[PDB]
């Protein structure tokens, strides 16, 4: 479980927000892209796996699951690509709740920046630092550190 | 020291590679940009600080140190912006050595991808996973986890 991530794609202002969630911690990374393509998804996964020890990725849909470019990136980066089918049905709802929360945070900061991408990164910051008392950022580090020992 | 990062800017193929180094671990994040502007640097720091607990950044030059946009981002993200003057003169050399090593890794992967940005992210991956035996990725997590506890 310390190496497990979930991809998630949501839409705002006619653009796409691509999100990777560390399942055990709730920590996220995100980017704005014009549209979800295999190439964009593959590049996003390469960035993620260079930054955190990504063992398994639950892909967000069948097109990315199928994409040869995504498969090439997962091979390159040593990532096991899996489906993201909510076998535990509470998964649909958890992701849905996350997307709603992210968009809410984006709305709270939206006026501080001109570009959506800036507002998205502010929202990533706010989410990962929020005290729930540990934050997601603290949890991911502790989880992986425990795993290393 | 767990919160201390150093910015570094290097050039390749007529483009700019912006690098943030976690001083205590040697862990890096990097991006390709057309040119090093305050706005690009500010955005890069926002991304970094949303992902890792950035307390202090040693800026790479006086223009970024002075930039109002960089100062605004450091304020927003709770980052103490400092100079990057090598008071310990081995700093010039360590950064120089890093840039040389990065470019070498980029050269080793360059043919596998068309875009420089992809090759840079492959090099980030290879650097952060390389066993020196701990890797930089392992060191940064351990350092921050120890700090949390
Ligand atoms: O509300 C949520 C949520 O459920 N998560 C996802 C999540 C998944 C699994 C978890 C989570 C979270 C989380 O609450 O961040 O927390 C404990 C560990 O298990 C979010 C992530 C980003 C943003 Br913005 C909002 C949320
Ligand atoms: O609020 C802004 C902002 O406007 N940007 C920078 C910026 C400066 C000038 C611009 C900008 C932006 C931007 O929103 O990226 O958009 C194009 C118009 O001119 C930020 C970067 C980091 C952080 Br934290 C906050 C912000
Ligand atoms: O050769 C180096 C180097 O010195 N570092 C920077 C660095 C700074 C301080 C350290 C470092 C490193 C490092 O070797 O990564 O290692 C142990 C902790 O103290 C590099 C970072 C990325 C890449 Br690519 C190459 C290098
Ligand atoms: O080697 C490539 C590659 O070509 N890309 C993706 C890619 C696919 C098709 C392209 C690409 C790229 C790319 O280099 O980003 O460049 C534009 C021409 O058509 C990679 C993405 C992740 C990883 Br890991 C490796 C690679």
């Amino acid at each position: 479980s310390p190496g497990i991530w979930q991809l998630d794609c949501t839409h705002l202002e006619g653009k796409v927000i691509l999100v990777a969630v560390h399942v055990a911690s709730g920590y996220i990374e995100a980017e704005v892209i014009p549209a979800e393509t295999g190439q964009e998804t593959a590049y996003f996964l390469l960035k993620l796996a260079g930054r955190w020890p990504v063992k398994t990725v639950h892909t967000d849909n069948g097109s990315n699951f199928t994409s040869t470019t995504v498969k090439a990136a997962c091979w390159w980066a040593g990532i096991k690509q899996e489906d993201g089918i909510p076998y535990n049905p509470q998964s649909q709802g958890v992701i849905e709740s996350m997307n709603k929360e992210l968009k809410k945070i984006i709305g709270q900061v939206r006026d501080q920046a001109e570009h959506l991408k800036t507002a998205v990164q502010m929202a990533v910051f706010i989410h990962n630092h929020k005290r729930k008392g540990y934050s997601a950022g603290e949890r991911i580090v502790d989880i992986i550190a425990t795993d290393i020992q």
